[PDB]
């Protein structure tokens, strides 16, 4: 029982932690994307 | 087999969850960043 308990706990927690790793670069990569953008706001309203 | 799965799992969710550490206050400053830069934004406009 412990054992197959622990490949379910290493199974999950992997898969999970691995969408966790692709997720978080996208969320960086549209922040600054977004404070690009808001920076080109910026110039246009000095404009 | 056990103990050497466990290690497995012990290495990789740590290295996981202490890259989880280093990317969520990018975020958290990124957003304060972003609300500041939006602020800046509305006194242009009342100007």
């Amino acid at each position: 029982e412990q054992n197959q308990m622990l490949n379910h706990v290493n199974a999950q927690l992997n898969a999970i932690n691995s969408t966790l790793n692709i997720y978080l670069p996208k969320i960086t990569s549209m922040l600054n994307e977004v404070m690009k953008q808001n920076h080109v706001l910026s110039l246009q309203i000095e404009f």
